[PDB]
């Protein structure tokens, strides 16, 4: 509250560490469905159904230009990528399985780096 603060958690390396995580997600072999924005002209149904499209390239641009206020807003966009994928893709598809694998990979790196 006013003039009463919990001790200051060191957040000065967060930008660098989120960049490293995002590099590791970019270079995973199952990243291919997520590298670029879904082409809304060429994929029927995507525009209407997926209210907030997100992809790794869009995250990389937001990260590089100071559009994440803190590490939690960064994790929300990564998870959005996987939540979108589960909304549109069957679990038993190459893209569906890719999304499950990537989410697992992300969540481990996140815990190991920050928790």
């Amino acid at each position: 509250s006013m003039s009463v603060k919990k001790p200051k958690r060191d957040d000065s390396k967060d930008l660098a560490l989120c960049s490293m995580i995002l590099t590791e997600m970019e270079t995973h072999e199952d990243a291919w469905p997520f590298l670029l924005p879904v082409n809304l002209k060429l994929v029927p149904g995507y525009k209407k159904v997926i209210k907030k499209p997100m992809d790794f390239s869009t995250i990389r641009e937001k990260l590089s230009s100071g559009q994440y206020p803190n590490l939690e807003t960064f994790a929300l966009d990564v998870r959005l990528v996987f939540d979108n994928c589960e909304t549109f893709n069957e679990d038993d598809s190459d893209i569906g399985r890719a999304g499950h694998n990537m989410r697992k990979y992300f969540e481990k790196k996140w815990t190991d780096t920050f928790k």
